[PDB]
C-alpha cells in the first residue's frame, strides 16, 4: 500500500526569482525515509552566481524524509504512491518575503520534485542580499490541522556573521494527492538542515537534512 523503500533517489528541479533575479537549480540526491535523513547535490543551471544568500532556498530542496514513530500518523508516507504538494510562506523579520511550492511524485525508487520559489522586498543591505548568512539553526515544526488541511508552523532563524540571528516564520500547508488520506493529530517535527560543502560562489552545494517526529512533552 505504500511502496516507499528504505533507500530512495531524489530528483528535483527548482525555477524561481528573488528580488528580480531569475534562476534555475537542479538536484540529484538520496535519502532514508524511515531514519528521516536525506542528502542532495545541488547545481545552478541559470542565474548563477546567485546575488543572494543560498540559505533562503535550502528548505525548498519532503517531510516523507522524517522519522515518524508508531503512535503518530505519518501523512507523508501515507500519501504515496500518488504523492503530495506543499506550499510555504517564509516571512522574514526585516520585510523579506518568499513563497514556495513543491509538487512531489514517485516513479519506482525516485521521488520527483517540481519546485517554485519567489522572493521580494529583501533589503539591499540586509544579510540575504549581502550574503551574510551562516546556516539555519535546527528547528521544531508544529503540525496541526486547520480546516481539513495539515499545516506546519516554524519559528526559523538564520545564524549570521557574529552569532546574530535573522528571524523567519514558516507556515506550510501539506496536501495529499489522493482524497481522504487520514489527517494526523497535533504533533512536532524537529529538523536540522546543513550545507555540508559548497563551492565558492555556491553554484555547487551539498545539502543534508535530518528530521524526527514526536508528540512533545511528556512523551518525547
Ligand atoms: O545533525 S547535523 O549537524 O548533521
Ligand atoms: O502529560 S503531562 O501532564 O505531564
Amino acid at each position: 500500500m505504500s511502496a516507499i523503500k528504505p533507500d530512495m533517489k531524489i530528483n528535483l528541479r527548482m525555477e524561481g526569482n528573488v528580488n528580480g533575479h531569475h534562476f534555475v537549480i537542479d538536484g540529484d540526491g538520496t535519502g532514508k525515509p524511515f531514519e528521516g535523513k536525506q542528502s542532495m547535490d545541488l547545481e545552478v543551471k541559470e542565474g548563477g552566481p546567485l546575488p543572494f544568500a543560498f540559505d533562503i532556498l535550502t528548505t525548498a530542496f519532503n517531510r516523507v524524509f522524517a522519522e515518524y514513530p508508531d503512535h503518530i500518523q505519518d501523512y507523508f508516507k501515507q500519501s504515496f504512491p500518488k504523492g503530495y504538494s506543499w506550499e510555504r510562506s517564509l516571512t522574514f523579520e526585516d520585510g523579506g518575503i518568499c513563497i514556495a511550492r513543491n509538487d512531489i511524485t514517485m516513479e519506482g525508487d525516485t521521488f520527483y520534485n517540481k519546485v517554485r520559489f519567489h522572493g521580494t522586498n529583501f533589503p539591499a543591505n540586509g544579510p540575504v542580499m549581502q550574503k551574510k548568512t551562516l546556516k539555519w539553526e535546527p528547528s521544531t515544526e508544529k503540525m496541526y490541522v486547520r480546516d481539513g488541511v495539515l499545516t506546519g508552523d516554524i519559528h526559523m532563524a538564520l545564524l549570521l556573521e557574529g552569532n546574530a540571528h535573522y528571524r523567519c516564520d514558516f507556515r506550510t500547508t501539506y496536501k495529499a494527492k489522493e482524497k481522504g488520506v487520514k489527517l494526523p493529530g497535533y504533533h512536532f517535527v524537529d529538523h536540522c538542515i546543513e550545507i555540508l560543502s559548497h563551492d565558492k560562489d555556491y553554484n555547487k552545494v551539498k545539502l543534508y537534512e535530518h528530521a524526527v517526529a514526536h508528540s512533545g512533552l511528556p512523551d518525547n
